[PDB]
């Protein structure tokens, strides 16, 4: 049944999603359905809405404003933005003050087709105009960049904690008031009742849902 | 007038390019041109050739055979593909044999609009069939994924070497016959004499060219 499938599922997610969702998913699949193949793609890859409609993309994961309307969507968890910097930073402290946040230099991330791109506008509207020497499209490059510079960054908490040891970095709670990050699972009405889709949806829900309350 | 420039330069490069190029560039810029901004994008974002022509993208860095004719270029350095897997993998050995390579499960990297996209085809044509359990679009997530699974991957060596300690990975010379990876810097002829472009190109050559 589930054990036997050799179906390939295609999943849209960010690079954080790849490092976060893939290892436990692979571990679960080796226990439960060891022949299933998984392919990922970034939320910006083509025509996400069209590709979910046609069935080329089975599921989408993340903070995804594109799909806020015509799609089924289930919340997996919430987490916050934190500030991150190298463990031996010459001046950065935790907790970091707004003043210090505005004094330091930043690397920014433009996560295309995600809601993370609201961050710069939200800070700007609060009067926090960062000295941002570098802007990159995506998140994982942030680890090595912070490891070998005095830059700081604003990043999702669940990504940050995964960088602390590998890249020798520390986090601070974020001095600015930023909304919570809702990481959701999305699917198109067409596959609402497809057995294989429901099974993979249920697995994501089981593996990744916040113990709510 | 480098020190006073507030120019934003738009650079096309991979996730590997960002981790490798950006920290020394960041350090040089703080010292020579602290008001310059650098914005990156992937080689696959929009269409590279037109954007370099328009000055939408100033410079491209990486393995980019589509720019190999009709663009200016300088070689920065060369390196090879290697096989990478977690240090305590139950069976994977270094050096890995081609037989073992064909037996183990892989994480593939599709790698669009770079030369790395060709790996699947050189292997497939040579008759080296891989059991591809997981496919991702880009390289940089391979580090965390190998660390926490039993998969193996084929990856650029200079990238692989930066993963070894952070993620507890080992490498092997690659059992298959694969081409060298030439990492070049490219620009369009139109900006050949643009002063800010010349200045930044020359900074990349200074910091990264082994030639
Ligand atoms: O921002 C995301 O896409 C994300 C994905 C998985 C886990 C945490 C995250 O912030
Ligand atoms: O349609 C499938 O191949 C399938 C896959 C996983 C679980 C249940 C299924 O029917
Ligand atoms: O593949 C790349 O684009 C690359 C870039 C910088 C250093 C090593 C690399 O392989
Ligand atoms: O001439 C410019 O516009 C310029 C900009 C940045 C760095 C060096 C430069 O000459």
């Amino acid at each position: 049944d589930p054990f036997a499938s050799t179906r390939t599922f295609n999943l849209a997610m960010t690079d954080i999603g790849e490092m976060y969702f893939m290892p436990p998913l692979m571990e679960a699949l080796a226990q439960r359905a060891p022949h299933i193949q998984i392919s990922t793609l970034r939320p910006n890859a083509g025509n996400l809405k069209e590709d979910m409609e046609s069935g080329a993309v089975d599921l989408a994961l993340g903070l995804l404003p594109e799909l806020q309307t015509g799609f089924f969507q289930r919340r997996l968890f919430r987490h916050r933005y934190v500030c991150m910097f190298r463990k031996d930073h010459p001046s950065a402290k935790s907790p970091m003050s707004l003043k210090q946040f505005t004094e330091l230099e930043h690397v920014g991330v433009v996560a295309l087709n995600t809601g993370h791109g609201e961050v710069d506008g939200l800070l700007e509207r609060a009067g926090i105009k960062r000295r941002m020497r570098l802007v990159v499209p995506h998140f994982i490059a942030i680890g090595p960049i912070l490891h070998s510079t005095d830059l700081i960054a604003t990043v999702p908490q669940r990504f940050a904690v995964r960088c602390e040891v590998p890249f020798g970095l520390t986090t601070s709670p974020h001095p600015a008031k930023l909304p919570d990050i809702a990481i959701n699972l999305f699917w198109h009405a067409k596959y609402n009742r497809d057995p294989g889709n429901m099974w993979l949806r249920q697995l994501f829900v089981e593996l990744f849902s916040e113990a709510h309350h």
